[PDB]
């Protein structure tokens, strides 16, 4: 009964996804079909998204991080993501694209969603990230970057901001482009590794 599919993806979505990922159309449609079986409305919740991460991080606690990630893609703030946003969200975590939408990195760090980043939002995200790595991974970080408080202080120092100043998106973009040290600090993802070599 073609011409009618409650299980059909969409050509706009399929395209956006093929652009931002390495998945083929056939791979996406097959994934979508299974996703519809556990999420029949075609939308996944905060709680289910967090459970995905909790199940694949045996030794750590990625829930707070997963919650921030979900929040950053939840436009209407429903507490739900459609297939496309859940697929892209799963991609933000593990690189697969660096300078990977500076757009997403900004949305993640603007916790309040007010349009700027404050130092408290920075600390909040960095704390969520530390909860997802192990004490052994932490032993591997630069001594001045090994705690949430230290990373956030340092990030704020590089963005040349005083403690009560807000960081705008234009500044975020300029900083990350102008100084490589800033980009590295921001896309904090040296999970057992350490770049900046």
């Amino acid at each position: 009964m073609g011409n009618s599919k409650s299980g059909a993806l969409s050509k706009e979505i399929l395209e956006e996804l093929q652009l931002n990922t390495k998945f083929s159309e056939e791979e996406l449609c097959s994934w979508y079909q299974s996703f519809l079986k556990d999420c029949p409305t075609g939308r996944i919740t905060q709680q289910q998204f967090q459970s995905i991460y909790a199940k694949f991080f045996p030794d750590t606690d990625p829930k707070a991080y997963a919650q921030h990630v979900f929040r950053s893609f939840d436009s209407n703030l429903d507490g739900t993501l459609d297939f496309k946003e859940y697929v892209i969200a799963l991609h933000m975590t593990t690189a697969g694209k660096t300078n990977q939408k500076l757009e997403w990195a900004f949305s993640l760090y603007d916790v309040d969603g007010n349009g700027t980043i404050s130092k408290n939002e920075v600390l909040e995200i960095v704390m969520a990230i530390f909860k997802m790595i192990t004490p052994e991974d932490v032993k591997l970080l630069p001594d001045d970057e090994n705690t949430p408080e230290k990373r956030a202080e340092k990030i704020w120092k590089y963005f040349g901001k005083n403690d009560d100043d807000k960081l705008t998106e234009k500044e975020f973009i300029e900083g990350t482009l102008a100084n490589k040290e800033i980009l590295r600090l921001i896309q904090f993802e040296p999970q057992k590794v350490k770049e900046k070599m």
